[PDB]
């Protein structure tokens, strides 16, 4: 579980995001789609868009970003308590887009390493790790959800 005083790191990180949710949202799929281009294969929308400029000029791609964003942070304000917003999460993920867990651990990756390039102030060592806390639950959760599923991993 994380404390209370990780989770005011990652809510008073997710408070910045949450200024141009927009724009974060984009850099993180694009970080995702250029490091591992395997996960740009589940998208049938984006699967068009072979070079980064095209990626960010796509409009589609930012609202995409933006629908990331906003359900990861109505599940972080959570703390924790997200079986509500995270069931239904999963069994889309899992049943439906087949999403593995791998590629979850992809985004969360690719969300830490724009965080660390937007708010290298607001971002130090003790935020970095409550954040990975706050993803690896997150992970634990769902990836729970697909073992139940027929699904794990
Ligand atoms: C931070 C974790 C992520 C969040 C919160 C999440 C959130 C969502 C939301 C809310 C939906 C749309 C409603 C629904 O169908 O359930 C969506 C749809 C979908 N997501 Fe995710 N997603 C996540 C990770 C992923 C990743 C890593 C992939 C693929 C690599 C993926 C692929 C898709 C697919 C293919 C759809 C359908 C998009 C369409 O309608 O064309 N998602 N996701």
């Amino acid at each position: 579980v994380l404390s209370e005083g990780e989770w005011q790191l990652v809510l008073h990180v997710w408070a910045k995001v949450e200024a141009d949710v927009a724009g974060h949202g984009q850099d993180i799929l694009i970080r995702l789609f250029k490091s591992h281009p395997e996960t740009l294969e589940k998208f049938d929308r984006f699967k068009h868009l072979k070079t980064e400029a095209e990626m960010k000029a796509s409009e589609d791609l930012k609202k995409h970003g933006v629908t990331v964003l906003t359900a990861l942070g109505a599940i972080l304000k959570k703390k924790g308590h997200h079986e509500a917003e995270l069931k239904p999460l999963a069994q889309s993920h899992a049943t439906k887009h087949k999403i593995p867990i791998k590629y979850l651990e992809f985004i969360s990756e690719a969300i830490i390493h724009v965080l660390h390039s937007r708010h290298p102030g607001d971002f130090g060592a003790d935020a970095q790790g409550a954040m990975n806390k706050a993803l690896e639950l997150f992970r634990k959760d769902i990836a729970a959800k697909y073992k139940e599923l027929g699904y794990q991993g």
